[PDB]
């Protein structure tokens, strides 16, 4: 109950639906005008956010100290509204939880919440052909269209859904240090 209550308020206040030329994704605003999308959404100079064209002022594909993919792209958006600052909900290091909720907000999956069970630090995973670290794994028949989904537990935003192999789903951990 508490994790779903947390997730609902979090999506209401900080999530949106984004369409790029590579698909439709759930997007999570972090603070000010900075939001995150899975890297493979490959946002261009403009994205459709909630059906409307929003310019992207800056985009950064996150990588670790070795240059290894983290599968996250941080975007600075050209719009007046500031996102509610959720950085205090982001851990300093990968969080393993016994119960997590995956929240999706797309045209196809508007306001949907999925209890995915145990989340474990999976680590390295060759995703869509690329070595990727800091993956959090959960055992759910996950699909595309869930990409960008927000993985949460009570009072914690754990990561963003970036992939799956038809049986397990994986989220890029959303670490505090990525946003200062």
């Amino acid at each position: 109950g508490p994790a779903f209550e947390f997730a609902v308020a979090m999506m209401k206040r900080n999530s949106s639906t984004v369409k790029t030329e590579y698909g439709e994704f759930t997007m999570l605003g972090i603070y000010d005008r900075w939001a995150v999308l899975p890297r493979h959404a490959k946002p261009g100079p403009t994205i459709l956010m909630n059906d409307q064209e929003v310019g992207v002022l800056d985009a950064k594909e996150l990588v670790d100290k070795d240059g290894t993919n983290l599968e996250l792209t941080l975007l600075k958006l050209n719009r007046n509204e500031k996102f509610r600052d959720i950085r205090g909900f982001l851990a300093k290091e990968e969080v393993e939880v016994n119960e997590a909720v995956l929240a999706i907000n797309t045209s196809k999956f508007p306001n949907m919440y999925i209890p995915v069970g145990q989340v474990t630090e999976y680590g390295f995973l060759n995703l869509g052909g690329t070595p990727t670290k800091r993956m959090l794994m959960y055992n759910f028949p996950t699909r595309a269209g869930q990409c960008g989904g927000v993985l949460m537990s009570t009072g914690k935003v754990l990561g963003i859904h970036v992939g799956g192999n038809g049986h397990q789903g994986f989220s890029a951990a959303l670490l505090k240090h990525y946003f200062n």
